This record gives C-alpha cells, sequence and structure tokens, in this order.
C-alpha cells in the first residue's frame, strides 16, 4: 500500500555503505524474534549496469548471522524492483539523498498491512534524527505495528547483537 | 529517566478494565520475544483504600500465558508507585483521562535507557490515535528502541495472540 515514491531516482547513485537504522512491519511476527522473515540487516547496495540491484545483507539464520545475496530486478518504475523470489516481494524506494539516508520498503504484494516491512538507511554508524523523523513521517499512513531502532555500537556489529 | 508525570492523579479513578495497545521499551530485548521481561499485557487495575495498587496482567511464561498479580506500593509521589520486587522499580503515571487512556512507565531505577518500559493503556478495545498520539509524543524525548501496537482482535486474545 506504500503511497510514497522517489521522484527522479538515481539508482547508480545509492551503491556502497549503508546501515538499517531503524525497521518496521505491518505486523509484529516479521521483525519480533531474531529468525524473523524481514529482519534483514542490509550491508551494501551493489547497483548493475542495467539498473539492476545486487543486494549484500545479513539475516539472522539457524541461530546464527549468515550473510546473504539477493538480486532485485529493475522494473518499469525506476523505485520499484521485484526480488528474484517466489510469492512475488516488492522493494520500492520513497526517498533518498544518496549520501545520508534512503527510505525502502517492502511488500508481499498482497495489501497494505498484509505483509509490509520498511527500513531507514543511513550511511553511517550514526543515528540520524533527521532521517528517523522522515522515516517515521512516511510510516505514519502505514498499518505499522513493530518498529526496532539501533545504536551506534549495535550498527557496527554483524546482526546488530 | 522520565519527565511527565500526571499532576493531581485520582488512583481510585484509573479502576477497572485496561488493554494494553502499545508497548515502547529502551532496549529491543524487554519486549522482543514472547517471553521478554516487560513484556506484559494488563488486565485490570485493582486500587487499594490505602491508595496502593494491585495489578492484574497476563505474562508469556515457559511457552503459554500466565496471569500474574503484582503489588504497586504508593509512594510519597501519588503518581509514582513501588513494585514490590527485587532491583527496585518504580512505576510512573504520566497522563490520563481515567475513561479512554491511561500513560505509564516502568523503569529499573538506574538511569534513562538503563532499563525503560512505557505503554498505552485504554479502556476498550479499539485503537484510539488520540491515546496513540500522546504516547509517541510523551515518549519523544525517551530513548525508546522498540515498540509495539496491538490491534482490536489482538486486544481480545490472552497475551494478544
Ligand atoms: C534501493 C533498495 C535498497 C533496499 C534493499 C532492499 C532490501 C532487501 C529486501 C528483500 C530481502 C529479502 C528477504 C530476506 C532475505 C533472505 O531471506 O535471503
Ligand atoms: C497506574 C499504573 C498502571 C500500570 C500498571 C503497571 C504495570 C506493571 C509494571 C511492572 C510489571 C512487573 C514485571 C512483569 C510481571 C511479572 O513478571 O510478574
Amino acid at each position: 500500500i506504500v503511497t510514497q515514491t522517489m521522484k527522479g531516482l538515481d539508482i547508480q547513485k545509492v551503491a556502497g555503505t549503508w546501515y538499517s537504522l531503524a525497521m518496521a512491519a505491518s505486523d509484529i511476527s516479521l521483525l519480533d524474534a531474531q529468525s524473523a522473515p524481514l529482519r534483514v540487516y542490509v550491508e551494501e547496495l551493489k547497483p548493475t549496469p542495467e539498473g539492476d540491484l545486487e543486494i549484500l545483507l545479513q539475516k539472522w539464520e539457524n541461530g546464527e548471522c549468515a550473510q546473504k545475496k539477493i538480486i532485485a530486478e529493475k522494473t518499469k518504475i525506476p523505485a520499484v524492483f521485484k526480488i528474484d523470489a517466489l510469492n512475488e516481494n516488492k522493494v520500492l524506494v520513497l526517498d533518498t539523498d544518496y549520501k545520508k539516508y534512503l527510505l525502502f520498503c517492502m511488500e508481499n504484494s498482497a495489501e497494505p498491512e498484509q505483509s509490509l516491512a520498511c527500513q531507514c538507511l543511513v550511511r553511517t554508524p550514526e543515528v540520524d534524527d533527521e532521517a528517523l523523523e522522515k522515516f517515521d513521517k512516511a510510516l505514519k499512513a502505514l498499518p505499522m505495528h513493530i518498529r526496532l531502532s539501533f545504536n551506534p555500537t549495535q550498527l557496527e556489529e554483524q546482526c546488530h547483537i
């Protein structure tokens, strides 16, 4: 159900180092335990010359932090990509300045609170209230029910432990 | 570190039925799993003639919802009570109208983000954006890192399952 998208996105310009500052989901179970489905920690974004998106992240799987590699396929809309996987999962870029934050959402393309998850990406292991403001504003319309935030020390650890 | 307290509290007037609408803690681990330390669901408040506070709640203990009974001892300040337990745990009433919401916090009396947890109590199994607004406002100053919200259907279930 996400209604915000970044106009004139330059997907080449969001490459490099990112930290998952905060996370929010429509249902508590998507982010609840350490091995929840959308409880992922993004490490780096590597956009393909063909404007695709190679995504590096950590995800707590079977009692330990495992580095993952996912591909987001480009789409006729430049802020929306499709993850190459089952049950179709769309990735929407809401807003970014490329150099400080990146607001994106994740939705099992079925409905709003159906299966929704969003994050606040920031380039540094600092908490950025500016980015978090915008993060919560953007989500204000969304049926979010769980919301995480991490501290600098946590951001420098695998799986934010 | 909580800096808001309800002036002129009438602790006799907050008795009866309450629902835990939302929860927030200074550290993710206090509310994370189903059996986290401050992941409690308040059922009813029963204030003692001697202005003490008998508290009824559910808490997921050893893989199942267990009803608990805790006593909050009155204090020289009327919005602050001490739970009869170890490691001194203070309970602060931030704000209420007795008939719709009640904002309270819980702090292992050591420091702000040390061990903090707050809730948004409401009299009905309805989501009250008014109460949730005020809830988030009050917490705006607080180092909260986890935040839960529940839906009507969940509020009518034991342990909000
Ligand atoms: C511009 C895009 C930046 C944000 C990148 C989107 C993050 C990935 C979203 C889908 C992750 C896949 C679900 C968990 C991963 C896994 O289990 O392998
Ligand atoms: C006016 C006060 C209303 C709010 C009531 C405070 C709720 C209780 C706070 C402390 C709960 C004790 C911790 C978990 C309970 C247990 O393990 O038995």
